[PDB]
């Protein structure tokens, strides 16, 4: 397992939305279901060009899985997935630029729901997640469990769990007081009023109880 910095400009954003008081929380799903569409976009694209791209899977789709044993609600992609480079460097140095500009913007009187406008709505998932755990596999890299709890850090480990063929699964530990989104009826809601024209099918699932 290897455990890494937070850029400092990612810490600070990482504590800025699980310090502030903002109660719409709520839009952290969005956040992260636009990202699964962006995924699954890019993937379909390189497709088109390079049709053994889907020898990996070619259903393209979102499920949103809430278990009330683990506390978890889990989004899972068969998006394009992220490499080890993308993990440890290449989303923190993009993340870097957006991070500046949504500051910078809060300072003028945006809010917190405006965050995916500058490229960091995943940091969102803090909002209602004490932990955060990525499960990833892109084309011709490994499999990967990225992790945070916030506090400056994160791992990576190659993951030797289900093999996943391709694509992220975003798994939202969930704050003691945030289990309201693992009710069918508040996730319905929330995909209904924030999500509801994605061009790829969502499938919530049901919790066996
Ligand atoms: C490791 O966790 C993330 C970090 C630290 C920053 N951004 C994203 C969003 N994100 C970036 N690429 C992504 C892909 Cl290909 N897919 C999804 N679903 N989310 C992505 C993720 C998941």
């Amino acid at each position: 397992v290897e455990t890494f910095a937070f850029q400092a400009e990612i810490a600070q954003l990482m504590s800025l939305i699980i310090n502030t008081f903002y109660s719409n929380k709520e839009i952290f799903l969005r956040e992260l279901i636009s990202n699964s569409s962006d995924a699954l976009d890019k993937i379909r694209y390189e497709s088109l060009t390079d049709p053994s791209k889907l020898d990996s899977g070619k259903e393209l789709h979102i499920n949103l899985i809430p278990n009330k044993q683990d506390r978890t609600l889990t989004i899972v992609d068969t998006g394009i997935g992220m490499t080890k480079a993308d993990l440890i460097n290449n989303l923190g140095t993009i993340a870097k630029s957006g991070t500046k500009a949504f500051m910078e913007a809060l300072q003028a009187g945006a809010d917190i729901s405006m965050i995916g406008q500058f490229g960091v709505g995943f940091y969102s998932a803090y909002l209602v997640a004490e932990k955060v755990t990525v499960i990833t596999k892109h084309n011709d890299d490994e499999q990967y469990a990225w992790e945070s709890s916030a506090g400056g850090s994160f791992t990576v480990r190659t993951d030797t769990g289900e093999p996943m063929g391709r694509g992220t699964k975003v798994i939202l530990h969930l704050k003691e007081d945030q289990t309201e989104y693992l009710e069918e009826r508040r996730i319905k809601e929330i995909v209904k009023k924030h999500s509801q024209f994605i061009g790829y099918p969502i499938t919530l699932f049901v919790e066996k109880e």
